[PDB]
């Protein structure tokens, strides 16, 4: 019944990892995965986690079913945290959290939800975007159609371009956005640019869908929600999938949210019946531990005084590495100018390499990147960084 | 656009945890929802799970993201738990394992993987069965038919019954069993029985699907691993979905598997690749830490003795409240016999009680069953058997 299967080709991001713990080479440095690394070029459990992790320890008596939609502290937290303590959200219960594995699984929840209870048919997605996003989405029967985003040769947020692209998505279409940090460009919305969006997708009539992984490193909690909040001081009804993998070092443990919005209560009650009837169907119930880690934190204020500085500190240092990283360009007598780097955000940087140069950089040096050119600039280091810009410089 | 959505009805399972937790009456008993509970009532952590938990909180130093298909020795594992210690299967490297988010996303897995990789159109399911057989696989967009099994009458397996409606079954149909402990009957082939099945299965040319939940609470590991093992033997091609929720105590951890076996090496693996690409597109990775906690304690001789000892107290004083059910019913009135309850596996019987006399049950003695008269015996105590036997027998 298998004879015939065919060979699936491996994952863009997910696969270059297998390649990597596969080189026997000595001194391999790996720019692909989106994954956090310190100064000594590990990957460690922040403390806080740690902490938390000992509460659980001595504190959990049992290890009975999560309801479908989880903790509800954790879906409380991470209201406020998408929303603000204040919001008019949380104050009218405009608002329903549903805990799921990971920001991967708020996606593909929120995909299955939409393609059984709505007339949903097409998703829009950036261009470039995260690669994973089309398989979810095209995993649940939907289909995808791109949105211009990033200008190649300035390096920049093709402003009209992605408006006149969006002219082609008609009423009641997904239109899909990045909270922050842009995953692979680094390019933001600046607050009018999310302003005008919202204006816009009201006219319009798009039911806007967030993909909201990296909130806090761009410039900080609050102000990384600032676009999300202003599409929902306007619109009666969104979705948010959000992630605690890279905020919290939680990557393994699989925590994130899927956030549904509807004009009002009653409303919101009835849709979100169906999310847990798609979530019932597919893995039940969600894990516990990471999502107990994340709501002990934000619970505790002494814990969550620790977290929010193990936060700065990764967002800073990754900042740090930035400027290290075309400085050393520099030095290195790099052929092309690369200061553009230091305007983007978040872990990635599109560094701007061909297929041929990260293909290149890979067999020959034992430098991983993804085939798009995307970087991983928190993978960077002080140790490694002099081998891998003389990597960069040799192939350009 | 959430204007139209109608309510879900809710689950018969988890929607009665629902009801439960909201009823007020003092003496309230659940026997509702598969959960093992303790002479004293609760939900604890096994002894073994809390000492391999203290060796994790010491031991790790990242949350780095597993593979798509979890941790080796997980599976490794697993699959000796699955088809023995030194099995040909093993050697000729002819499965293959994924770790899933429970028994649930084990399942769903495969239901996305046969939808999208066979030409698969429809499955088999007993009747009864487990309510969420049907919409996990009607999500991926296949047909459940039934299949004849339990004899209301005589309380037993009906085996013509049963085989007179599979002769229904086309080639290229999957058809589910239960590996053991009949969720929700408690009736389960002889090993004679097994054997046929195994024969038909491939004579008539049926790819099973084995549903492992219950893995050490009929016999024995080894002993509950018989049929699966039998049909192990005669089979090119099989699927495995089992769960580690109920024999480790890890119910919201999420800890279950998804096993491929196909004739040869290089066909499972290709197979597998594809199995993989339906997970990157549904969850991404698997939880790390209920995985972590089994590998650790089945890899470990010392914790691994504990743990059988754990599950043989389990066991054993689940058998000791069905016969305690049984004498009390009777010495306290009954007018049938609930003798058939005996005979029975598993945390579950069939009690033969009536949709209106489970209501009732509900609504005016406190006492949660399920619709269909599903009682957990697991959620029995020698407290709680007086009050209990009397509420049945004042609705009989
Ligand atoms: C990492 C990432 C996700 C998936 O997050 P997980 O929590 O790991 O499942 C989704 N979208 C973007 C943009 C990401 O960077
Ligand atoms: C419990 C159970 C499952 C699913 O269990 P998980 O909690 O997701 O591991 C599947 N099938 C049967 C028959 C079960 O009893």
């Amino acid at each position: 019944m298998f004879e015939n299967i065919t060979a699936a080709p491996a994952d863009p991001i997910l696969g270059l990892a297998d390649l990597f713990r596969a080189d026997e080479r000595p001194g391999k440095i790996n720019l692909g995965i989106g994954l956090y690394y310190d100064e000594t070029g590990k990957i460690p459990v922040l403390t806080s986690v740690k902490k938390a992790e000992q509460y659980l320890l001595e504190n959990e008596t049992t290890k009975l079913y999560l309801g479908i939609d989880g903790i509800p502290e954790f879906g409380r937290c991470t209201q406020e945290l998408l929303f603000g303590k204040g919001s008019a959200l949380i104050n009218d219960k405009r608002a329903r959290t549903a805990q799921t594995p990971g920001g991967s699984g708020a996606l593909r929840v929120a995909a299955d939800f939409l393609a059984k209870n709505t007339s949903v048919k097409r998703v829009w997605v950036s261009n470039p975007s995260w690669p994973n996003h089309k398989s979810v989405f095209n995993s649940a029967g939907l289909e995808v159609r791109e949105y211009a985003y990033y200008d190649a040769e300035n390096h920049t947020l093709d402003f009209d371009a992605l408006i006149n692209s969006l002219n082609e998505a008609q009423a009641g279409d997904v239109v899909l956005f990045h909270g922050c940090c842009h995953n692979p460009t680094g390019i933001d919305p600046t607050l009018e640019q999310w302003q005008t969006l919202a204006q816009l997708s009201v006219e319009k009539g798009w039911l806007p869908l967030f993909d909201f992984a990296y909130q806090g490193f761009a410039r900080g909690l609050e102000e990384d929600a600032e676009g999300l909040r202003a599409f929902a001081a306007m619109h009666k009804e969104l979705i948010v999938a959000s992630s605690y993998s890279k905020n919290f070092g939680l990557y393994n443990e699989r925590v994130g949210a899927c956030t549904l919005v509807a004009a009002d209560s009653e409303t919101v009650d009835r849709a979100f019946s169906q999310m847990k009837a798609a979530i019932r169907a597919n893995y039940s119930s969600p894990p516990a531990h990471g999502a107990s880690v994340v709501a002990t934190i934000l619970s505790n204020d002494a814990l969550r005084a620790i977290w929010e500085q193990e936060l700065t500190d990764m967002r800073q240092r990754i900042q740090r590495m930035r400027q290290l990283f075309v400085n050393t360009l520099q030095e290195k007598g790099a052929n092309r100018d690369f200061s553009f780097i230091i305007k983007q955000n978040g872990m990635f940087s599109f560094s701007g390499l061909t297929k041929e140069q990260v293909l290149r950089l890979r067999e020959e040096f034992g430098v991983y990147a993804v085939a798009s050119g995307r970087v991983n600039v928190a993978g960077m280091t002080p140790d490694n960084m002099a081998p891998l810009c003389e990597a960069i410089v040799a192939v350009l």
